């Protein structure tokens, strides 16, 4: 019932907008048994009604080639309309219509430049010679003759707006040219068909606002006033200033803007001033729509702000709302980021009656945003935007257009290759050549970022599951993770159970615990957030948990996402540890910590990895489950995995086959995973010392190392040390031990 | 206009908006302001008495006045236009509906009781929501590009009891729009165990709520204070989000550190908003979870400065102080009670303390069920035994047992349909075998 | 024909004296473009509603001298993150800062630049596409381009045979 005002109700005079066949300017074909329905005549005129309440007048003919829900019309009759192939339109008869008595048309002038002929006799009399066009006010109408086709705008009719060009109505071009730009701008409007994703949010914003307007009688009967005040909330980018745009141009009231510091003035009153003269306008020319932009900066709460000025617009502004004077008319709208700076007496019946929330849209919503955006551009066959949508996890709308512009200019790129691009002008083959293909959408998205999370951006190493030796059971637990919620949540609704999304990863250093968390930032399809432990924590009293909420809260916004705990163990504490801790704030960090990942609040897709490193001195609640239920131990790898971690090291390294890994890593029993990697590297330096002593003795006359060699291995391994020490050792397995003692009796098994 | 008044007399005027104009001359640095404020006083009151002109103000904050415009003389009378209680706004309810066209269903009664915290300006809320319902019931009828509404349609149009019901499931107090947060939607049968918990739980609300009359008769005041204390993972937090839900009371949801602030002053400022905000939404319940982080004993540290011994002194005169006491029911979920403050926890602050241990066999058994309520799960599978197995664990762990089941099946689903894709180029239930391997993993979170 | 628009934003960061003022005046001289410079500093007033006023009055004039660059410096001064910044002044001035960028009025053919030693304490809206959308980093200059430097610096002035510019470049 929500959005029972969006769904469209099947009318006979809508019809499906297709392409003409013989039409022109004046008229449009319907099928005959539609005429039938419509009890229409062949050369009556209609009225046609299109989006952005633009009207066009033509004659209804018939067509048996037409499909009954189908009219057929020509381009300029679509321009004319703001419609497209494809689009619904209404029609209706529209008696009454007389001659025209004079009308006034003045050319577009991208299609006049370099024609100096007298319009009249070369256009615009062959035109209209005998043929009774039916015409309105602000048509654009194309005609064929001259050197180049004229397009017209109708400035002026008598009788207004509607008109037949009779054979003694006069028809005069003089005056001034009209524009391109201002053209251009009147065919690219906002409507509602260029929102997408807030279906229920249009569908609200509707009721309030078209709803009373289209049907006054509607709330007359019920008894009640329907609300007036509207405040649209969300995140950066979601699309507020657009719904106000669109909300301008589809109604037929008058409208205001008023943006928040404009009104702002340096004069004793002035500013209450300029806030009652925007609303004796608006009162003025009733029904009228008020637009608030940056609604926190003009009105902040009374109680906490110092300076009168601000305090007495904020109270003429609750005057002007709701006083002793009521207004009837009269429906304000605001768009903010932030709603809880606002004034509480603002947040009221009378003063902003519903909140409506643009929020993040999801992959179904992010796709119609893009199939909006991209319906003016040119697209090849290849190009799915299915894909995109779902590879574009964080995104809003302005990081969906900014996705399409960075692909765009990407597209460009190309052709930039071919072009020396000092000619003075481009050429028309490559021009025509231009078009956007997949691979420059696939550039853009790895470019593209959320605006979200621009100051949590790090550059992560470009790591591999490949470049990971050994911890095969790790690797697939960490993919199942990520990718089981998010690529199959039906699964999840259909054995009624949510994901579990802590991990935590503990072991001796260097054996792999942070390279796994740079390959589920490279590999996993999901948006990530690196935190460095004491990253955090601030002196300042409360600032210090304020930071937990924030990344928490950007973690939400930008779900699917990622959050990572380097060095777990500097902000995750037993609590009680010193009876003076910077007064109490790492205890008190811990507390924020914890209501963050379970507290009363809706759980959302935000997965918390920890990699600690002595995992014995964390906090016993946060290993809890639903906040890092699964704890993985990464130990020193086995004689198997140290194998594997040397052909990953020296993967890419050209290596002679002489040399032999098995043996290698066999030798090396209680290497990590850093200590053989050292093995590696140094054994490069030293190939690359006897390479520059080699090339220096060259040199040296006149005035080799094509691989690493067996005794380069050799001579690097005297130099080799185990770093983690046995001692170090039974720690970790101490505290694994505990957690499989902790379980009870091994190997579970129902009876029978 | 005051002359203008006088010129008139008898006259009222009426000043909207008071503390817009008169704020206190001491802490006014504007000239004009002061200027503005010394001529309300001297005309209101001065060498030349008014000719019988009353003066009437309206503000939201009197405490911003100026000190001299509220004596005799000037602001003779200050009256306090408060929130109404039960009869209060089912009397405001029958005034708005005189106008307003309803079916015979409606019962205002039910609609004034359950609604608690709502002033006139909700009430009105509550009537343009549930008329809206209404338009929104006959829209699949009428077109939005007609010209005009059919007339049947527009007779058979009604305010029925079902939009008033609509209309309260979306009603919300304006004075609680910041104190909102969305509640997962735990009712009181996902908790497995803790009867006598809930019980308790829910006659704390009630009672004094539904049977004021009662207390009066044996003449002793309701008790509401609750602290909630245990180890980890054993239902603290879901007892708070049942009461969010099926209790009925405004419900305010306060993590702890939230209202500590840089500033020297705001941090205080904070607590009493929260307690004030609280006694306007009467009756309502103030939960704060993780308390230990913000009532923790003072002395502990050495340099905060003070401030953090300075919030926990704040809750002490909220919570118990000298003023009336009003249906407030605080509860507060703590991991580690041992270092609360003795103050906060003595009777009339915190009187009840509830401890929620770790579940025994019986309760184990009802939170494996709670669990599987909504999950599809093979007839084979017997909980009896699976809570015999498991001692130590927590309902946390609990529940890790069930989503690692689901987990595993989920896996075997999907490389089942990939299987049949790769071939053509399965689980309908959580079987006996899925929670074997589960329970391989499975290990006590508190230790003993 | 492509059928987009060009972003209108460009937000350089990196050391002080590294030489962004130098690339948005070349930028500006080459282009035929009217090159305008704001300083975050003198756009500060005491007085209610004079600092918007300003920027207000320095975007109508870019926008009468088009085609033009506006440059704004220290753009982290005059703009911080609103949630943070306690002053009321500087808060209305990132809100008229983020309406000239973007509102229902499409600013069109104005290109507006700032620098910022610290980025991330801008507010996190400005970072928004179609306001500050592609944000370029100056960093510190490489041994040959500090050679660069030094070789354009020194064209104007008389070298010695003796004197090598590399050796000053690997010595700075
Ligand atoms: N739902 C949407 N559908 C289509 N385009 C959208 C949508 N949301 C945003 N956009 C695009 O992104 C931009 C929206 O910017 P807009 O001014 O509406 O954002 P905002 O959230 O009101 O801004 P801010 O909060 O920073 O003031 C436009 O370029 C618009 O084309
Ligand atoms: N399994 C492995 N495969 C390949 N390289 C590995 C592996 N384990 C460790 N390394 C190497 O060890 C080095 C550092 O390892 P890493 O950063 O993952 O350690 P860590 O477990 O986070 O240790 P720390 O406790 O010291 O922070 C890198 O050079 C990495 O390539
Ligand atoms: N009695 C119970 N019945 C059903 N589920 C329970 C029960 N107790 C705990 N759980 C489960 O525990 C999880 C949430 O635990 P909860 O938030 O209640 O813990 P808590 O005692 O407040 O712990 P913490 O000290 O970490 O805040 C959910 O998965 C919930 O299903
Ligand atoms: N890349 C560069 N090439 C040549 N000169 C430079 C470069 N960067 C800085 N300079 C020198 O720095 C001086 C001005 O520095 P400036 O650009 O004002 O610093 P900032 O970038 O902090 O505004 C100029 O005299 C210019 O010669
Ligand atoms: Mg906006
Ligand atoms: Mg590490
Ligand atoms: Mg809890």
């Amino acid at each position: 019932l929500s959005t029972a005002i969006l769904k469209q109700k099947n009318r006979p005079n809508r019809l499906i907008v297709d392409e003409a066949i013989n039409e022109d300017n004046s008229v449009v074909s319907l099928s005959q048994p539609k005429m039938d329905e419509l009890q229409l005549f062949r050369g009556d005129t209609v009225l046609l009604k299109g989006k952005k309440r633009r009207e066009a007048v033509c004659i209804v003919l018939s067509d048996d080639t037409c499909s009954d829900e189908k009219i057929r019309m020509n381009r300029v009759v679509r321009n004319n309309l703001r419609v497209r192939l494809g689009d619904v339109i209404s029609i209706q008869p529209c008696p009454d219509v007389k001659y025209g008595k004079r009308i006034h048309v003045l050319p577009i002038d991208d299609t006049v430049e370099g024609i100096t002929g007298n319009l009249f006799e070369v256009y615009l009399k062959p035109y209209f010679l005998e043929a009774y066009r039916p015409i309105r006010k602000g048509d654009i109408f194309l005609v064929r003759g001259g050197m180049r086709a004229v397009e017209f705008k109708v400035v002026e009719t008598d009788p207004s707006p509607y008109c037949i060009v009779a054979p003694d109505t006069v028809i005069h071009c003089e005056g001034e040219p009209i524009k391109r730009e201002d053209e251009e701008e009147s065919l690219n409007e906002v409507g509602y068909d260029d929102i997408g994703g807030c279906r229920k949010q249009l569908a609200q914003i509707k009721e309030m606002v078209e709803l009373p307007l289209r049907h006054p009688a509607l709330f007359k009967e019920i008894g009640v006033k329907p609300p007036r005040g509207i405040l649209l909330y969300g995140p950066p980018g979601t699309g507020k200033t657009l719904i106000a745009r669109a909300v301008a141009n589809e109604t037929g009231a008058f409208f205001f803007l008023i943006n928040g510091p404009e009104i702002m003035s340096k004069l004793a009153g002035e500013s209450e001033s300029n806030l009652r003269k925007a609303f004796e306008e608006a009162e003025k020319n009733a029904p009228a729509i008020i637009f608030i932009d940056e609604l926190d900066a003009i009105a902040p709460k009374r109680e906490k702000t110092h300076g009168e000025v601000e305090r007495r617009i904020v109270s003429q502004l609750l005057t002007l709302m709701d006083g002793l004077k009521q207004r009837a008319h009269v429906i304000v709208m605001a768009a903010t980021n932030r709603p809880n700076s606002i004034d509480p007496a603002l947040r009221r019946f009378g003063r902003f009656d519903r909140e409506v929330d643009i929020g993040i849209p999801d992959a179904t919503g992010r796709l119609e945003i893009l199939q909006i955006h991209t319906k003016n551009m040119k697209l090849a066959d290849d190009v799915d935007l299915e894909q995109v949508a779902n590879e574009t996890h964080g995104h809003v709308g302005a990081d969906l257009a900014a996705l399409c512009s960075e692909a765009a200019l990407q597209a460009i790129r190309k052709k930039m290759d071919l072009i020396d691009l000092e000619d003075e002008t481009i050429d028309a083959e490559v021009m025509n050549s231009l078009a956007v293909t997949m691979d420059d959408f696939r550039w853009a998205l790895s470019q593209s970022n959320p605006s979200a999370l621009r100051e949590t951006v790090v550059e992560v190493p470009q790591v591999t599951w490949e470049d990971i030796g050994g911890l095969e059971d790790v690797k697939r637990e960490l993919q199942e993770l990520v990718q089981y919620p998010v690529e199959h949540p039906d699964k999840f609704l259909k054995f009624g159970m949510t994901p579990s999304k802590g991990v935590l990863f503990y072991g001796p250093p260097g054996c792999g615990k942070t390279l796994l968390a740079k390959a589920i930032a490279n590999e996993c399809q999901a948006n990530f957030i690196s935190i460095k432990g004491p990253e955090l924590l601030t002196m300042w009293f409360g600032e210090s948990e304020a930071n937990v909420r924030e990344i928490f809260d950007k973690a939400r916004q930008a779900a699917p996402c990622v959050l990572f705990f380097d060095q777990l163990d500097s902000i995750a504490k037993a609590r009680g540890g010193n009876i003076g801790d910077g007064g109490g704030a790492a205890d008190r960090v811990i507390n924020q910590i914890l209501t963050e990942m379970d507290g009363m609040s809706t759980k959302k897709n935000v997965f918390i990895i920890g990699a600690t490193n002595r995992p014995d001195i964390i906090d016993p609640a946060i290993l809890r489950p639903g906040r890092l239920d699964q704890l993985i131990y990464i130990p020193l790898p086995d004689e198997k995995s140290r194998v594997a971690i040397l052909k990953a090291n020296l993967r890419k390294s050209p290596v002679a086959k002489d040399v032999d890994l098995e043996f290698l890593a066999k030798m090396t029993n209680g290497f990590s995973g850093a200590d053989l990697t050292e093995i590696c590297q140094r054994a490069c330096k030293l190939a690359i010392r006897e390479s520059i002593e080699s090339e220096i003795r060259r040199e040296r006359e006149r005035q080799p190392v094509p691989e690493i060699r067996r005794d380069h291995f050799e001579e690097a391994m005297r130099f080799a040390r185990r770093s983690v020490s046995d001692n170090d050792i039974r720690k970790y397995e101490m505290f694994a031990q505990t957690l499989q003692q902790s379980r009870g009796f091994g190997s579970f098994r129902f009876p029978s």
